[PDB]
């Protein structure tokens, strides 16, 4: 699994792939592991069972429907809930959101956690992309989306537990 | 890795995947896992380090000369000599070979093996392409070379190890 | 363990091995792995324990009748109840279900999956199973019975863990 | 894996399965692990590597040729230089063999075995061929061979990594 | 341990051994893994700690009580609270029950199972008293007690766990 | 395995079970692992493969031989070459063997033993029978035939690894 | 530990970091794991013990003087006496070599390698520099320097076990 | 992560460094481990989560409003708290806080510790921190802020899980 | 154990401590670490077993004959002799020595390494002399001989296996 | 860490070290193992987190308060509740306490011990300072106090994990 | 198993106990582990299997012959061929051996020691000799051999491996 998400001229994305691997074998190759949230204000992904992440989203729009959504304060109630509750502790998964104030990870060790320049790369093919990502991002005038796609193929070809299929969502600010 | 042999029609093929993994990563694409061998009169892929195959290949190539191209007896004399040597048993691979006479299986373990229907599939995927290969080969008209095709590129999906680039060496004899 | 949809020609199909293996020996080799539900409108099948499946599937029967008979929404609520509750949590099973909508699988982690082109395979020979149902799909006109029969044969002679011993429910809606 | 030998009435037989599993997989289902030694005068079965096999039945015709064909001191000698020689201690594999003089297990242990009765059920399905001979061979007049034959497919339907291809070798002394 | 159950001419038997070891030694050689339930109109058999199958024979008599002594589906309201309940769950066994009616096992992963001929052989001997039960059953005219006797005779010969110490409860309906 | 030695009015015994076991089920039960050497003149057991005790019995008769019989100088030049020699270092067993002079153990790591009072127990059992056999030593008149027979006897019912098969050699000299 | 290999008009280039890691603790920073070889045609670089990398270079030269400089020939040469012999098959590294002709990983598996577009990456920050290279190759006209040079240092700042203290080899053949 | 804390002529520093690791890479660089609190009275630091310091953070400074700023006493009721609430076991991380009355650590055992002269040095370079600190507090003048600020430094070329970005709260009180 | 070299204003030492532990006992307290070599023209430490010290300083006392002192031409020539020789490869320490060249590391890798600065720091406490003995070289004038003291010292009180014990051999060349 | 007792001519003390290890680091040597309870009445030490035994050691003084101050019944209420209640049981942690009337050891198991002679010698170097204190007990006059000092420091030389740095609380009552 | 070595007043003494363990049950108590050497002008003792220390004592009286009895050279080469000789590597056990010179203790990693005061304890109980050993050797006039001896009885009491049996060998020089 892989997930990117760049930021450039007032526009954000968040980028990620379709592999879902079973052991040495693909289970599912189209997964959505992409979504918008909150009224379409908010992009995220998630690396991990499909339905934790459900479960975590849903409970995200909820600490933002408390906090006006606020982005970065929701996302510390969400990873003081999802360490503290012994049924959200089970969960396993790899949070990505953003909106039009900042990028940020979330964690199940409750670690809230926004990356130099506001780039994401998590997955098993993550740190690929990441190297990828900020190859592109200094040394062309690429927008935000151009990067996130050939950052991701480019970890797909590399990460053997990553694949070509893609789904995204931008969000234009300006 | 995979990798596959069909025989139908007075015509025998060996096709493989030019996947070539490190860890949880792509090391090359396009690696060449079959070849020709003995004035282009027999076909044989590996599985495995492709030094190991040029070693294993290239005696082959002379325990058929002692045994003037026979392809049954070659075989158990590298599997002998591959058990027995202490230097060709560090080496690890699986090959596989075919010629008009009959397709065979040989490892590092000393075993030759002629598959029912001398039907070959090997590597990581090779249960995978044997599952697909078997449903046409009974199921449809297909010429052996567009069985071991679809067979592979099946494998490749499935296999997160397997990868669609492909190399093929057919034998008409008919 | 192996169980197959098939969706073809207006008609669907869900076949499934008898074996259950207790370890390394075979504990029953003609287990109905496969039946129908909601006044046979709805076919189903399952992996794992057998009382674990007849009391999600009564359940699944409730869900159908809040909702119609939907088999979308009734999947989801089956899902969030069996993630949720602490009795159902500790249900370890691989249900598939179809109607004449659509085909989906349904987990213990609370994931709803509908796989491409409606072609379900599970349990530990559903792999295989996929292999060979992808391969006749494509390169044959056989209706989806045969295809599930042909597809769990073959994964019957590959995985350990299935036999020969078949259960099929066809629907037709043309 | 299976092997059973039967002695009676003048008539001594090795019967074993054919299947050959790779992990949770089937690779071969008709592979011959009975074979007949020096002259036809021994009928012997492996369970294990086919080449390890092949490599300590041709010792052991050797040994054989030094003791002029005595079974128990040719045993002896291979069980012998197995455990001693370095590179036919990494060998892995269950023997099983008998004459018109006894029937005996040979292993890797060096450890030279005849069951009671000269009654050898061995491999993972060995003891539950054992429960099934000794059941018939007490309550019944069937012949060696018989006994044998539906031993081997009891052994079959219960182990998992049994099958019910079979090659026998019968050997008549009256 | 090893119990076994037999039915044929209007009778029923189960039949276990009284061996119980701790580690490699021997703790008690007379355990009565064997008793009847439900004013004596059910017989049952445990392998495992001996409390844990007296809690399960309580609850699986007030399960018949609800269901009026029906056996099957008490037998999966037991299944349905063992996996369920967080005290049960903790519980380790392997029950065999039968009436006049059917024989079955169950299990701590909720798994009800009838047998293919109602023929049970648990414990770590199990395996090897169905090969001789089966071989018996098919070539003999003889009682269902004498099978279970004879087969569990066997199995203490080939298993180290099992003694014949044993323990029986014949069920005639006829 | 169990093995006893015991020395008493001029009379000394060696006996030990026939169990051969195989995991956990029992290879064969008459086992004879007990034995005379030089001219009748000592008695011996072992622990272990049954050819690895013939090579080093037919060793440790001839080291008597180089020594004139003298039992313990030839037990440590059995010992001496025992774990020198690389092709019997990989000899595993335990071997007991007495004379009129004395009784001692012998071991694989070199290591030559003479029990108090020379009272030798080996195998798995070896403990069990050592406390029985202690008992009637000092509490009982009873010869060391009775002594080393009702020893073995209880190490069979508490070591699963020991039967009650039985094999004596006395030697007497007053 | 983190090399690369980048090949681009008439140029070809080796570079790698310095750290050498204990634990979690920082040995050296300063590290030369790059250097060139016969007569300063050829450049390599080693990621693992630094004189297990100069007893493979100097053989690797030895190689070269046999094939007259032959890189491919000579590096299966290499490769095959590395999983061969019993010294060399104890050495753990990861080599990359490349000259005017052409570049390619070898292994201690005996695996030799040569990537698409003859880019190499390896080392624990291997796939970082990979996702890197692979960006700036296909969207700038930067020289192989540039790009070996800013992908070493994007690794450094993701891998833990990466800096960037850097060593590099160019050669020009136009 | 490392943090340390030096106390000399009147002033008290506490700085730690801004890496942030995921496994294997580097999520984060720039992460400020240091900020204040009370009023800007107390300067604290963290080494884990972001969300469980800043959890443990505010409550820390309730209890510092129940006991009027004493920093003892409210440290105690914090650790009390910590590992008394079921929620607040679950947070991991190491606090460091001080105030010009004395420096000491917290952590989630429940410990409350002053270290030898007000040196703390926390996180997995902490002890390299801690060595460097010792050195210069007792052969050098310089201030607390230069010794904190060189030894943190020192920390980062040793450990692989800091770096040298750093966020420093000096706090004079002469 | 803990051993340190520091050069300055032409003054070289070496220095180490005396604990030699067992498991989590102490074995000796006064163990010399260090010691002079080649008429006292070099210094030299290890870690390790005492004997194999001796016999690897032997050698480079020879090493340094044929090459008539040179430091590091000896130190390669010990290194090759060392991974390469079956006997040296057995051994395991880590050499430290130095002249009035340069200062320099060996190991049974063989490594051959020479620190920034010549400042060398090995053992289990080797990383915490470093970090000590870097903060005063670059902030004190102190003499090396003050630093390597100082430096182990602190070693001793942070490593659980170093003690105070001291041993140094200076070299003046000015 | 070490922790001794010794009661003698009225006399009774508790002495332990300072030690607080990390892995193979010091992380505090001042620590206060040894503290007074109960209107210092009592004496205590404690072997492991010190919060744990805080926690421990004032449920212990409520327990000498419902039983007016008695030692062994206070004991046992305290072990009774350590290993029932869920949050105590994941308590670890060695208490030892004496008064006047008797020195006992306490412990996460429930077990309440005496030693004899009340001598009392846990922690990592418990066992070094039980062989010192017996030997002074018996072969001197010295006061208790005398002998807990000695022993202290003599298993602080022995044991890696126990410094020199001490804690005393004698108790006398004549 | 333990052994002591005290020197005092021109007398030496080596003593040790004769438990022999085989997993939880004592298999010898009369074992002799100590033993005199080099025409009783050396004392010795060994922990391990006694073949080991005995291949290792008559080696060692060699290495005095070429040495012509002096201890410490003997004693390196003896460690210098331990971890050198294939054979000898195997080999595990430790040596404590004494002459008028000095005691010195020898290990299989090739570690020669001469502990403080020449006071060597080894064995499971050897730390628990050397706390008591300590005591008296300060504490008291006793001579050598009544340290040795009360201190063996005091790690008999404490350790459950060692036992009272005792075995001494006393060398007077004066």
């Amino acid at each position: 699994t892989t997930i990117v998400s760049v930021r450039r001229n007032g526009h954000v994305v968040i980028a990620g792939d379709g592999q879902a691997t079973l052991g040495n074998t693909v289970m599912k190759g189209n997964v959505k592991k992409v979504r918008r949230l909150y009224n379409d204000k908010v992009i995220a992904g998630f690396a991990g069972g499909t339905a934790d992440a459900f479960t975590l989203f849903e409970l995200f729009e909820r600490k933002l429907e408390m906090h006006q959504g606020h982005l970065v304060k929701a996302a510390v109630e969400l990873a003081k809930d999802w360490r503290t509750d012994r049924m959200l502790r089970k969960l396993e998964a790899l949070l990505a959101v953003a909106d039009e104030t900042a990028s940020l990870i979330i964690t199940g060790n409750g670690d809230v956690v926004q990356p130099e320049n506001d780039l994401i790369a998590i997955g098993s093919g993550g740190p690929y992309a990441q190297a990828a990502a900020r190859a592109l991002l200094e040394n062309t005038e690429l927008s935000a989306r151009e990067i996130a796609e050939k950052a991701l193929d480019i970890a797909g070809d590399i990460c053997i537990y990553t694949n070509h299929f893609h789904t995204i969502e931008e969000l234009s600010y300006k």
